[PDB]
């Protein structure tokens, strides 16, 4: 295995990071991953099991420190920059979310350039960097990769989680400029809300949100309603499709630039009705007192046509397929009581 191609994944305890590591190993890569405390078995108890699937090395790094990633990405052919600050409700988002995001990403791409061996960097951003579009009124809109969240609007109005949206715009733009300056291929993936089982033992993130209609977690339900209100739809993708898309964009020489990753555009009401029918053993609310905001169908959709025309195909295309295994994960995590 000395001549295996080697992938770096930052944040191996994270939801997406853990799933990506598993896929990379299953597909025959050697992997190096960073976590902030490899001795923390509450967060990292899954890494020993993943080491049974293929060659996996675990390194200690905090991406906020310059040069922290140097050792882990040395010798790697691909770098998957998944880890990032995810402080949605920071009291001081400029200093606690936006600047750490930009600085953490430039730190990481700098390490990738320094390694000299990295053929491509795959940056995981978010749809939150795409869909804040207050200029679009009425329905019938489709967003593509040239849609950028309106940073001036976000900073002027500071709606909840605005700092997260802004951080994605700024880190993406900085990463792109830096990578062009240094002649390193960087492809950015902007996934929508991601659903499904992963190896990580202690995650919340989109599992809390995508299960909130079954759990009754009002914070998660507010995240779903917020996505719909601010973006014009409730968009979903299965973790397996996201991970396949990341490997595809790493491997496909002709791929370049930014890619939305999104399987389905739905709504709060459609999702609740679907879950109430599929999982009636949970108490799912489906009768909504208007809440005006609640759409009857998407007013703005996220288009994944760029990725699909590159040659990629989603495998989880219906709500049943997108929710094929997340409930068992939620139970295993204790997000769901039974
Ligand atoms: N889940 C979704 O629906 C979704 C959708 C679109 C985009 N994303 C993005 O995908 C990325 C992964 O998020 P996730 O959903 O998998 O959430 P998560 O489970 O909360 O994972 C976040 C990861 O980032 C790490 N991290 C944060 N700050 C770090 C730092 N300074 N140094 C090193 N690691 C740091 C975390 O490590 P610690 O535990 O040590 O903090 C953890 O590994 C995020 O950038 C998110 O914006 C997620």
């Amino acid at each position: 295995t000395t001549k295996l191609k080697t992938a770096c994944v930052t944040g191996g305890n994270g939801y997406i990071g853990s799933a990506l590591i598993k896929m990379l190993l299953e597909e025959g890569y050697a992997v190096k991953t960073t976590v902030r405390n490899p001795d923390d078995m509450e967060k990292n108890s899954h890494l020993k099991g993943l080491q049974e699937l293929g060659p996996l090395t675990v390194l200690r790094a905090d991406m906020d420190e310059e040069g922290s990633l140097d050792d882990a990405v040395a010798g790697c052919d691909y770098a998957f920059l998944v880890a990032a600050p995810v402080n949605l409700w920071a009291q001081d988002p400029e200093k606690q979310q936006i600047e750490p995001s930009v600085r953490g990403t430039l730190n990481a791409v700098r390490s990738c350039v320094k390694a000299g061996t990295v053929r491509r960097v795959i940056l995981t951003s978010s749809a939150a960097g795409v869909y804040i579009r207050p200029d679009l009124q009425g329905d019938g809109h489709a967003l593509d990769e040239d849609s950028w969240s309106d940073v001036d609007f976000l900073r002027a109005n500071k709606p909840p989680t605005w700092g997260y949206c802004v951080s994605k715009v700024l880190l993406e733009k900085a990463a792109c400029r830096f990578a062009e300056e240094h002649g390193i291929s960087l492809v950015t993936v902007c996934p929508v809300l991601t659903v499904g089982a992963a190896p990580a033992p202690k995650v919340r993130t989109s599992i809390v949100d995508s299960l909130s209609m079954l759990s009754g977690d009002e914070a998660g339900l507010a995240v779903l309603r917020g996505i719909e209100t601010t973006s014009g739809a409730l968009q979903l993708v299965h973790i397996d499709d996201l991970c396949r898309a990341e490997l595809f964009l790493a491997e496909e020489a002709a791929a370049g630039g930014r890619y939305i990753c999104c399987s389905l555009n739905t709504t709060v009401v459609e999702l609740a009705r679907f879950l109430a029918h599929k999982y009636p053993q949970y108490r799912v609310k489906t009768n909504f007192d208007d809440d005006e905001h609640l759409l009857e169908r998407p007013r703005v959709i996220m288009s994944s046509e760029k990725l699909v025309r590159e040659g990629f195909e989603y495998r989880h295309n219906t709500l049943d397929e997108i929710y094929d295994n997340v409930v068992e994960y939620g139970k295993a995590l204790g997000i769901l009581p039974y």
